[PDB]
């Protein structure tokens, strides 16, 4: 039992990191087969933040302007190309590393598990969610650019999302690793801001039912809603609306716990207008909403504490 | 900027996760150089689990009782031996991957890394800190006995946990890699229970500084007050005492952000008092005890948003 903010385990993308710098300016690349995939931004100079042609900027380098480093190994690059906001630099050395992967752009609501990286050397994991305004609440210092996010799945990584800026809030933004960005920003400094947040309901929803399965009802009451009227409240609170799409990928935590997912959303709906009254579920004060569906499933057991 | 429960990258550590089995009991081991090391009551049955006798059941085995596998290799184990309540098969290959690497001990409050894995093979990463009463807030189910707890320190791996057992109240038991128990448990199935916790006093105040360092200063107030006093007021809020040496190790906190130590103590007092009042402070609405002040320092930045 019990209830963690998980990670995926890191060592398949630590394998990958590497060191890129051009000019002055140094980050972190992820090392793929040949190719390093890294923020265009390296191509910057301190004058180039604020309006920078990066097309421009980046005509006016060859090959030998950039240096990538693995380890204490140097790789020399022999291409280069711009793809949106990433940088994709061929090198002459596969990555003997390189796990199984796949690029995916993830919907908000999701999570991920982002390694931070600093000159190319991992410094920490820790779970995000890409929250509904395109941003994350990460934990990001200068020199992280180009630390990624990623899922595991067998053995197959799953990369996600590529790290660029920070917001004026201390809120998070970058790209897939196609170079797209999530949400509205573009990479320069230009004023900027995070759009207002909401909560992501059906999270909250699989959370209540993790804290079911590990045993504890006490926020579950006897009464039941319908979607309309749940979600006129959902609305009030700054909730996400709960989709019928939604209902259905509750499914199984509905079923583990024979706890109908309307009922469940009586019970959210009495914690919104009531609080927790001093109580706590799962050890947390608030209601937690960067847990998916998923990954309740994933960490809870399969057998409910009844 | 930001703040997150942050886990070592775990790649070093999942290079040492193999399957130990004996009879029809797996469990995970610790693989390092020609040594894995799992838990003893890998050799109990489904009747040794009340008072098993280890000595006595450990003499009815051999070498090739055990098996061992790592990713889709078996190991053969050529010699085994028991200490306190861990095994120590022998094998005869050294693990190719073995970092450098300590066994440690840790203090409780201190906080450490857990690589959750299940049959050998690593399924999360999550942090965690040793409890005053000597357990963890983990996340466990069957299958999980032989995950180990880990700190990162200049690419050295100190081991300092490895799980055995569960509580009733769902907090979790285990030992150090020589095989003794934090705290005062045993490694059969017999009636145990955690004592009463008490909240880390000196990582609370760690978070709070690193807090301020992050730019939030809303529960700063312009009291001061003496050590005796602050632990007066800890007492009564199940805090553990604040010592001399836990004001010594909040110095370079304390300098960074220019707030005395027993200035943070009449913050945290007022808090204590007051409650947070619907605010937050690093976007936890309690106040958080699992941040040692070296996870803050290793964590935030250098140079505090004045
Ligand atoms: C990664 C590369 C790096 O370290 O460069 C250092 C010179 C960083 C990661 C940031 C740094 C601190 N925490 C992070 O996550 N990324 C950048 O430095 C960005 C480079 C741009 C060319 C994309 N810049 C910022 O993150 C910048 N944000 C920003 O300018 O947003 C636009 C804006 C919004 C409001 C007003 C003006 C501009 C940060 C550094 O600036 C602050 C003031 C928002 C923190
Ligand atoms: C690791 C090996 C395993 O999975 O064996 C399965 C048969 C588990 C890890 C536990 C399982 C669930 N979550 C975990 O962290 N460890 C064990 O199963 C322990 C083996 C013992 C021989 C040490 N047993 C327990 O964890 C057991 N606790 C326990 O018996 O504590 C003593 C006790 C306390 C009060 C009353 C009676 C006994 C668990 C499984 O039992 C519960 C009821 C406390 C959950």
């Amino acid at each position: 039992s019990g209830f963690r903010k998980m990670a995926f385990p890191s060592g398949k993308v630590e394998g990958c990191m590497v060191q890129v710098t051009c000019g002055t300016t140094t980050l972190n690349g992820l090392w793929l087969d040949d190719v390093v995939y890294c923020p265009r931004h390296v191509i910057c100079t301190s004058e180039d933040m604020l309006n920078p042609n990066y097309e421009d900027l980046l005509i006016r380098k060859s090959n030998h302007n950039f240096l990538v480093q693995a380890g204490n190994v140097q790789l020399r690059v022999i291409g280069h190309s711009m793809q949106n906001c990433v940088l994709k630099l061929k090198v002459d050395t596969a990555n003997p590393k390189t796990p199984k992967y796949k690029f995916v752009r993830i919907q908000p609501g999701q999570t991920f598990s982002v390694l931070a990286c600093y000159n190319g050397s991992p410094s920490g994991v820790y779970q995000c969610a890409m929250r509904p305004n395109f941003t994350i609440k990460g934990s990001f210092l200068n020199g992280s650019c180009g630390s990624v996010g990623f899922n595991i799945d067998y053995d197959c990584v799953s990369f996600c999302y590529m790290h660029h800026m920070e917001l004026p809030t201390g809120v998070h933004a970058g790209t897939d690793l196609e170079g797209n960005f999530y949400g509205p920003f573009v990479d320069r400094q230009t004023a900027q801001a995070a759009g207002t947040d909401t909560t992501i309901t059906v999270n909250v929803l699989a959370w209540l039912y993790a804290a079911v399965i590990n045993g504890d009802r006490w926020f579950l009451n006897r009464f039941t809603t319908t979607l309309n009227d749940f979600n006129l409240v959902a609305m009030k609170y700054n909730y996400e609306p709960l989709t019928q799409d939604h209902v259905d990928i509750l499914g199984p935590l509905s079923a583990q716990t024979g706890i109908a997912v309307l009922d469940m959303c009586a019970s959210l709906k009495e914690l919104l207008q009531n609080g927790m009254n001093g109580r706590t579920i799962l050890g947390s004060a608030l209601l937690e909403d960067e847990f998916t569906p998923f990954d309740v499933v994933r960490q809870c057991s399969g057998v409910t504490f009844q």
